[PDB]
């Protein structure tokens, strides 16, 4: 078996990206965000405090045929960004592009943080990380991707991320019309639950190209992409006017500069995020002062590859025994 879905920025900036996922019986569709850097499929739901639903699409497991409570089981997850979210736990069929699973673990919130009930457009997340971080207890639960994965033609998704424009999720095959060039293979520490690899260095626009290791983890679900603090300072020293705002918490620039390229390195082969990909607009409404798509990792903990960097590529998500991530550009 194979599923192809089409993914689409929520808004003009690309935070992230929402894919339809059809749940139960008859099918409830909700707009979920693929998210890489975690392993909870988890959406608002009829149980889900009123308060704390703001215009969201809800999944109402007691109009579903298919649904049944997995009695017991509970979830809460705290993201890297303050946001979180818990409840109860149902098993249902979810299909995300022709590919059906049954028995999928659809995690149902009886409690999301104001940052989700903020986004009108994400009707919850559908994890894509290993299954070892999946939060249900007692009994931890698989990933869709898991749950798919013996039956698709080849275990493997692939993420083709669009700039201000659609893309793609496929599961299960390589469309080999959807990169140039060749997909490059790199390898894959699953120790902790993400998919963490080594990029082989960087570029700063035509600069020369610095071998250096970055470990990090290819993540569709951080908006931006986080570096060490030397790498990013050599991009940002680049850019007249840019600088570091603890008010703001990250680098700005003047929204009238033009940003230079920034490449990483997958083995060696070469990724080349244009400029234009960097500028995440103005801090607040109507100023001159716009907010950077390479930030520091430091305080963080690890790097991020995160939709500015996954967007300039077209991204393998190999599951075989040995997993393996793949880049190619597009």
């Amino acid at each position: 078996s194979t599923g192809s879905a089409t993914t689409t920025p929520i808004d003009s900036l690309d935070d992230a990206y929402i894919t339809p996922v059809q749940i139960g019986t008859p099918a409830q569709t909700l707009n979920l965000d693929f998210d890489t850097g975690s392993s909870d499929l988890w959406v608002f739901s009829s149980e889900t405090t009123a308060s704390e639903v703001d215009g969201q699409t809800i999944y109402t497991p007691s109009k579903s045929t298919t649904a049944k409570l997995l009695s017991g089981a509970t979830w809460s997850i705290s993201y890297g960004d303050g946001s979180s979210s818990s409840g109860d736990v149902y098993t249902d069929t979810v299909s995300v592009g022709g590919l059906t699973v049954t028995g999928q673990a659809v995690e149902s919130a009886k409690k999301v943080s104001s940052s989700f009930t903020e986004d009108s457009t994400i009707d919850g997340l559908l994890g894509l990380a290993f299954s070892t971080l999946n939060t249900v207890s007692p009994t931890q639960q698989k990933t869709f991707f898991d749950n798919a994965k013996a039956s698709l033609d080849s275990p493997v998704f692939t993420a083709d991320l669009g700039y201000h424009a659609p893309g793609t999720y496929n599961f299960g095959f390589i469309d080999t019309t959807a990169y140039t060039g060749s997909i490059t293979y790199t390898a894959v520490s699953t120790k902790q639950g993400f998919w963490e690899w080594t990029s082989t260095g960087y570029a700063v626009g035509s600069g020369t190209f610095k071998s250096t290791s970055i470990d990090g983890i290819a993540d569709t679900g951080t908006t931006l992409l986080y570096l060490p603090a030397t790498v990013v300072s050599a991009y940002w020293a680049q850019v007249s006017g840019a600088k570091s705002s603890s008010s703001v918490g990250g680098y700005v620039f003047p929204c009238s500069a033009t940003l230079p390229s920034f490449t990483f390195g997958v083995g060696s082969a070469r990724i080349v995020i244009p400029g234009d990909y960097i500028d995440f607009g103005p801090i607040s409404t109507g100023s001159s002062s716009c907010f950077g798509g390479i930030q520091s990792s430091a305080g963080i903990g690890i790097n991020i590859f995160g939709d500015v960097a996954l967007k300039a590529a077209f991204v393998v998500f190999n599951g075989a025994t040995t997993p393996t991530l793949g880049f190619a550009s597009k």
